[PDB]
């Protein structure tokens, strides 16, 4: 029962909320789900009664102080967003209720499908069709220029941060002795999780984003704004297409390296800029051709082009868009604004372009 429930409330040593399926916060929310997990705290489904019964996420931070202000950042950031989407059409992750709930921060968002990385996990990695891909980077484009134009980066894109409103799935066949081939019927998403987000204003983070979408003006901290977003989509993208990660690495220097082989030469002004003088000799990336990591690179690193899996001209547009978006120098890094007139997005229907 909902008064009693909410009101019986501790913690773990760890500075849990107690809890489990079947409890009550608010006198409204009644936990029905698990939904994830981490050092910051939970993610719970919830019915909420005080709306019709919907259905929401709703994450409970931890009773720990770094967590508890980790969280009122992000929800200011939320605010902004909703604040400025009154129409619920630039498809950021609209938080529908927050609260302290005896010292934990919780956010309540509207109740969304599968993640993007999960979807294509759970089709053997086998890539999006290019019409899905296109669909997904409009959205994307649409999504973090209206974040931009509003002092904001988010700084964590990545497939695991975008979520599909509703992740039901087509078969195209499912021949014995092989996984199923599945595609998503509804392209429509979301880009959740604004922890990491960042105002213009606000102390930066030095170290941001998740290894393989992590821009090269991060690893050689020049300092980061918005175009490190536009990298991170980049990254997104040609996942999206081949199903595997442009960046397969977890470690600076190879990382760098890596995008040498795959994009060109990195402007030399950044290397003379960047206080990881010991990834450099002579103005050149320190690096064993020979090695066993040397070959693994040499054999799985090749030119962006060559990534292609059709000649067509849809294809030659996503990779015109792709290069641009993996820019080295931030500073010459398409933009948003203009990445959404890019030709890719003619291809789309008007009906793709509807949000
Ligand atoms: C039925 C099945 C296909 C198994 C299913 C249903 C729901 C989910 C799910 O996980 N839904 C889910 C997670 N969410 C996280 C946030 C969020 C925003 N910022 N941070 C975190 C917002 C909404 C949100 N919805 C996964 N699978």
């Amino acid at each position: 029962s909902s008064k009693r429930s909410s009101r019986s409330v501790e913690d773990d040593k760890e500075g849990h909320l107690v809890c489990r399926i079947g409890d009550w916060l608010q006198e409204r929310y009644e936990i029905v789900g698990n939904l994830g997990e981490g050092t910051f705290g939970k993610v719970v489904e919830c019915l909420d009664h005080a709306r019709g019964k919907s259905q929401v996420a709703l994450k409970i931070i931890r009773n720990v102080g770094k967590y508890r202000e980790a969280a009122r950042l992000e929800i200011n950031v939320l605010k902004k967003i909703k604040e400025k989407d009154k129409e619920n059409k630039f498809l950021c992750v609209l938080m529908s209720d927050w609260f302290n709930f005896h010292g934990h921060m919780c956010i309540a968002f509207e109740l969304l499908g599968k993640n993007t990385f999960e979807f294509l996990k759970e089709n053997n990695f086998q890539p999006y069709p290019l019409p899905h891909v296109r669909h997904m980077a409009y959205q994307l484009c649409h999504a973090l220029r209206f974040l931009h134009e509003n002092q904001l980066t988010h700084t964590d894109l990545k497939p695991e941060n975008i979520l599909f409103v509703n992740s039901e799935f087509e078969t195209l066949y499912n021949e014995h002795k092989s996984c199923e081939e599945k595609s998503v019927k509804n392209t429509s998403i979301r880009v959740a999780d604004f922890g990491s987000a960042t105002f213009d204003h606000e102390h930066h983070t030095t170290i941001v984003a998740t290894r393989h979408y992590r821009p090269p003006e991060v690893i050689l901290e020049l300092g980061w704004a918005q175009p490190c977003d536009v990298w991170s989509i980049g990254c997104i993208l040609f996942e999206y297409y081949r199903g595997f990660t442009l960046f397969q690495t977890h470690e600076n220097r190879e990382h760098l390296v890596m995008m040498e082989k795959i994009l060109g030469p990195i402007p030399s002004h950044m290397i003379h800029r960047t206080r990881k003088q010991k990834y450099f000799y002579k103005g050149g990336l320190v690096w064993d051709e020979n090695s066993s990591d040397g070959r693994y690179v040499k054999e799985n690193c090749k030119p962006l082009k060559s990534y292609m899996l059709q000649d067509s001209l849809e294809h030659v547009q996503l990779f015109d868009l792709m290069r641009r978006m993996l820019e080295f120098d931030p500073a010459q890094r398409i933009t948003l604004a203009e990445a959404l007139l890019h030709p890719f997005f003619a291809g789309l229907t008007p009906e793709e372009r509807s949000f």
